[PDB]
């Protein structure tokens, strides 16, 4: 019949952003803002970052699978050594950091960097993920920020 | 006399900050108000930039951590604001928007005292204006080196 087409909800424009505006958050927003709020239900958190499992997927893919970003890109992916994604895996590197708020420690990110191929044998690529993870005991999410070097 | 106020204003999610590219502050910002554009909100406040010390202009922009944004008068050398004078330095560079030149940025330094002998401070101008031949604004990003 007459052609019905599929409204897509931009999450961006519902919020009314002034033009030059980016986000840039802090890793003390990432964690308060985004990954406690989540838990709590608070909309912007909801509707800004995807949930999405990061670990069905090949890194290059995942910009396609984001809200919005221009260089960076969020996810929630399901809280769980080389764990495989796609066809590769990612590997940890360099040195967790924790993050606090108001003198009390809130979470950790730990960076990681994607291999193609099969550990140990993989070659090194220019992905890279930031894991920020809640301290707290074993619904449940970490936040991911993830980007290509150079 | 019952009291009679009066209201200086009248009304983003966490993490969003205002980065705009030299671009976006010629299309979107100084060329819709020169066209007479109305905004959704004022971002960008109109002040006279030269009667301020560097300094106090962080308490009267609306936004901005590290860089604040105005629109001032356009003037029709080491031009005299507050305690001291803004020095133009570096390179001025084009703003261009789809192969058409729209905007100038130009450089300049504050020194404190009275030209040609004041000391330069760390707060730095940037200048965008509109081009034209040989509703008028610059805007102009303020902020403190290092």
């Amino acid at each position: 019949g007459s052609h019905m087409g599929i409204q897509e909800t931009d999450p961006l424009t519902q919020l009314s952003l002034p033009p030059g505006f980016r986000f840039y958050p802090t890793d003390e927003e990432l964690m308060v803002q985004y990954l406690c709020r989540k838990a709590a239900g608070y909309d912007f958190s909801l509707q800004l970052i995807a949930e999405i499992d990061l670990y069905k997927f090949d890194p290059w893919v995942l910009p396609n699978k984001a809200l919005f970003g221009e260089k960076e890109w969020y996810f929630f992916s399901p809280r769980d050594p080389n764990r495989v994604a796609g066809s590769g895996y990612w590997k940890a590197t360099g040195t967790d950091k924790i993050i606090s708020t108001e003198g009390q420690r809130v979470g950790i990110k730990k960076a990681l960097v994607f291999y193609i191929g099969k550990a140990p044998k993989g070659t090194k690529t220019n992905w890279i993920m930031h894991e920020y993870r809640l301290i707290e005991p074993s619904d449940d999410w970490v936040l991911c920020r993830i980007y290509k070097k150079q």
